[PDB]
């Protein structure tokens, strides 16, 4: 490949959560290990299995591979570091201050944005280390530092003063300021550091990668790398009609790339038949009837409890605009009203739609131009008070996901108001953390009571989630915080379920079979009712087709 070239001692890896960043990375230390310098894989997710596939229990403290010379593994918990925080900057306090203070710091110190900032500590722990990076050349981690983590950590300003900002990790930062200075600096240094893009060859991936890509030049890094992993072969699609669209549509993708990724050098990875389970399957990476019910089950659930929204929530890239487009349309096809209010400006489901249907009605939201304007109307209340540093500590805190996901709740919650009796799906939800913090701090912009969101009979939170391994875990993971809001979701929907969808191939059969492996585990423990939404091979992008996925 073009990024194993005489690479730098550290090596970090980013992307969507479940495009194989770990498989790479553990096929990169296995290459750099038989060549003959000694390196450091530093896995990130707890349940990566990744001592499963080396064949050896892998902890907090170092331990050798036996099976591959001159290779040493580590592990770092981001989960157990955040609750570390937690219980470290809360014990002291608990007890002695009031219950509302205890949950504000409860809160606060809790969610995505402190996992990452242990994940940073953490790696910032590793670098700049006395022996750590002296005895091994080579560190491969596997998965890098959001830009807004960055950017954040390398701002000054107080720290020990941690209305909806997520500076409260900060607080917890014990280390000196210089360490992470020099963590950032070593980061940032081309020749020390040789960041790599992995991402599907999909269109909202690529364009998500590309975002990212844009954020880490803004911080400093030069020199990057892409990784396209997951091109189907196109001597797969010799018989499958399904295989052939599959590929169609991969080589779409390839051909119009975004044009700020274009002139990073770029790399193929083919989909290898062989499941990445064992160590011969990680050392050649880089060289059926299911019956299963449909959203026609979920249709008629919410047709019986009318008068109720369907707000789905789910990781980006998953599907949530189309299958919220096809469940208003199917609404609106029995007659009742639906408000579809979907919050993607780049392609439209339902144009053309609302004038033929006589009671279906659109929204589009622009979460980018509501974000802006969240931003601004902030900056001048608690920015003027605030010295010059603060103002710029909170300028940089409001780029966060939880920024943008407050003012994409914030436009919704008007829609909400002014629809009544009518059904309204929405199209991206927010997380149980901003739930929380929103709901603690309140007690032009005005959102949703929390009651009514409680309510399980007016807030039927449908979780979308892809069928894999990693995906599944993170929506469990958002499940748990949305239970800690208090909110139950109703249902699951799995979706591009190839096992559902007619696979006739040797690759796509195989990919079914795992898929259904994680449907049957969603089945079992983490949803009550689930629905099956298959591959559509014809893109969803029109408006009869979309009955498609409702009946499929
Ligand atoms: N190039 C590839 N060929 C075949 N399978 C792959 C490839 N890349 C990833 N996978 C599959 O993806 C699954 C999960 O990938 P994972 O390493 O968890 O990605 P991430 O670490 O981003 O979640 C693995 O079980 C593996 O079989
Ligand atoms: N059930 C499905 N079958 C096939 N393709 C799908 C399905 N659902 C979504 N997609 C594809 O996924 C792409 C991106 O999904 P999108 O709905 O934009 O994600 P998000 O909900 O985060 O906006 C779309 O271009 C769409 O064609
Ligand atoms: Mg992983
Ligand atoms: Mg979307």
């Amino acid at each position: 490949m073009k990024f194993l070239q005489l690479p730098p001692r550290f090596m970090f890896f980013t992307g969507k959560g479940g495009v194989g960043k770990t498989s790479i990375a553990c096929a990169t230390s296995i290459q750099l290990a038989n060549a003959g310098k000694r390196v450091l894989l530093v896995s990130t997710d707890p349940a990566s299995n990744v001592g499963q596939v080396f064949g050896v229990d892998i902890g907090n403290r170092v331990t050798p591979i036996p099976a591959v010379p001159h290779l040493s593994a580590l592990e770092i918990d981001p989960e157990a570091a955040a609750s570390a925080y937690r219980e470290r900057l809360v014990g002291p306090v608990r007890g002695v201050l009031p219950d509302d203070v205890v949950k504000g710091i409860e809160e606060s110190l809790s969610g995505a944005c402190t996992t990452e900032i242990a994940a940073f500590d953490e790696f910032t722990a590793l670098l700049t280390n006395a022996v750590l990076t002296a005895d091994y050349q080579h560190i491969i981690f596997d998965t890098a530092p959001t830009g807004h983590t960055i950017r954040l950590l390398q701002l000054p300003g107080a720290w020990s003063g941690f209305d909806a900002s997520c500076l409260g990790p900060l607080a917890g930062l014990e280390k000196q300021r210089t360490q992470y200075k020099a963590a950032v600096e070593a980061l940032a240094d081309p020749l020390q550091t040789r960041l790599v893009l992995v991402a599907r060859a999909q269109q909202a991936t690529l364009r998500e990668v590309a975002r990212t890509h844009e954020e880490l030049a803004t911080i400093g890094i030069k020199q990057q790398h892409l990784v396209i992993n997951g091109i189907l072969p196109s001597a797969e699609a010799a018989n499958d009609p399904l295989a052939a669209a599959i590929h169609e549509r991969e080589q779409t993708a390839l051909k119009n790339i975004p044009a700020t990724l274009t002139s990073l050098p770029r790399d193929l990875v083919q989909l290898k038949p062989f499941n990445l389970v064992g160590l011969d399957a990680l050392r050649q990476l880089l060289t059926i009837e299911l019956d299963e019910p449909g959203m026609g089950d979920l249709v008629d659930g919410i047709e019986a409890d009318g008068h109720g929204l369907v707000m789905l929530m789910g990781k980006g890239g998953v599907g949530k605009t189309t299958l919220a487009a096809a469940i208003a349309v199917e609404l609106a096809h029995r007659g009742l009203p639906v408000h579809l209010t979907t919050s993607d400006p780049a392609a439209h489901l339902t144009d053309t739609l609302e004038a033929s249907l006589d009671n279906l009605t659109v929204s589009r939201i622009d979460p980018h131009a509501e974000t802006e304007r969240y931003r601004q109307h902030v900056l001048e209340t608690k920015g003027a008070q605030l010295d010059a540093e603060g103002r710029a500590l909170l300028e940089e805190d409001l780029h966060s996901p939880c920024t943008e996901e407050i003012a994409v709740f914030q436009a919704f919650s008007r829609i909400i108001r002014e629809a009544g009796k009518k059904f309204v799906v929405m199209d991206t939800a927010p997380t149980g953390h901003t739930l929380l913090l929103l709901d603690a701090t309140g007690a032009t912009h005005f959102t949703t009571p929390m009651m009514q969101l409680r309510d399980p009979n007016q807030t039927k939170v449908l979780v979308v989630t892809l069928a894999e391994t990693t995906p599944v875990l993170e929506a469990a993971k958002l499940q748990a915080d949305l239970r800690r809001a208090g909110i139950e979701p109703w249902a699951w929907i799995i979706n591009t379920s190839v096992a559902a969808a007619s696979a006739k191939s040797p690759l796509l059969r195989q990919r079914a079979a795992n898929e259904l492996r994680e449907i049957n585990a969603v089945a079992n423990h983490h949803a009550d009712r689930y629905a099956v939404v298959p591959l559509l091979k014809e893109e969803p992008i029109g408006a009869e087709r979309l009955r498609a996925l409702i009946h499929p």
